[PDB]
């Protein structure tokens, strides 16, 4: 089967890592020379990894059981379907968890598992919560996370991401310790880098809402949610380790610049700044062939 990708607008792409539509095509710093975030993660021929699952609504989410009041609550972290989740599950943590150091906002609510007498329906509460995903406190792969703010104990949660709180500790690249401080992470996407002098990443970037101070907090994807969706759809063979893409204009129809889309599934660029790439508002890449790591791409 050919690999496609998607054809898509950047006003029609997702972010894979925070659930915010895409703000910008973004050419990697000088100091991000190598990354290994674990959302958005999919190799082109339809393989999900890290923490990578198909929707959007599981992005930086979670469902889970209160377990107690301290501001603070202990949640007991459950799979975004509801199932238990199982730390000895080949992943590393339940999917869609934040695969950021960050403090990120967002609401919890809360709907009780049975109704009062006199009640058809259940009771219901919800308040803004944080989450820190830097803490001892966020371990999803032994189970647990703390947020702060009631809440009732042992009845469900479910944790609507908005923002950041504030830029405090966000560090994006930065994969959390999902196991605390005396575990390694395991299951892990791997990391991915630009092999070629002069290539660089090139992200999919969004920026980010915030609660409170200053900030114009960025997030960047290797990968749009939709081509996550689209390659996990087709599952089309990779014949070679990149596939050679062009950004098209397609009223002219020309190539205005071309990357590298790695199997791993990634992009790079030929590109000696960092900044955000200017491109026609009814742009989009499309694949043109299978080449190799020694293809040198036409700056851009």
């Amino acid at each position: 089967k050919p690999f496609t990708l998607p054809i898509l607008t950047l006003g029609e792409l997702s972010n894979s890592r925070f659930p915010v539509s895409i703000d910008q095509m973004y050419t990697s710093p000088n100091e991000v020379i190598s990354v290994q975030c674990q959302n958005g993660r999919c190799t082109l021929d339809g393989e999900l990894q890290g923490t990578t699952q198909l929707q959007v609504s599981g992005i930086c989410a979670f469902k889970g059981e209160v377990t107690a009041h301290l501001t603070l609550y202990n949640i007991t972290i459950t799979n975004l379907n509801g199932s238990p989740f199982d730390p000895s599950e080949d992943i590393p943590a339940p999917l869609g968890v934040p695969d950021f150091q960050g403090r990120v906002f967002g609401v919890i609510t809360q709907r009780d598992k049975q109704n009062a007498a006199g009640q058809s329906q259940p009771a219901n509460r919800g308040h803004d919560a944080v989450v820190p995903t830097y803490t001892a406190q966020y371990t999803p792969k032994l189970g647990q996370v703390q947020i702060g703010t009631d809440l009732k104990v042992n009845q469900p949660v479910k944790f609507t991401p908005v923002g950041l709180n504030d830029t405090e500790h966000f560090n994006q690249w930065v994969v959390p310790r999902y196991a605390g401080a005396l575990n390694l992470n395991t299951n892990l996407a791997p990391s991915v880098a630009p092999v070629f002098p002069g290539e660089r990443l090139l992200f999919f970037r969004s920026y980010l809402p915030l609660k409170g101070g200053y900030g114009n907090p960025a997030i960047d994807c290797l990968l749009p949610q939709e081509w996550v969706q689209h390659f996990y759809q087709e599952a089309a063979p990779s014949m070679s380790e990149v596939a050679l893409v062009r950004y098209i204009n397609p009223d002219t129809g020309r190539a205005l610049f071309e990357a590298k889309l790695h199997r791993a599934g990634f992009m790079t660029v030929s590109s000696n700044t960092s900044a955000p790439v200017v491109v026609p508002a009814n742009g989009y890449f499309r694949f043109d062939s299978w080449v190799n790591q020694f293809y040198s791409l036409a700056p851009m």
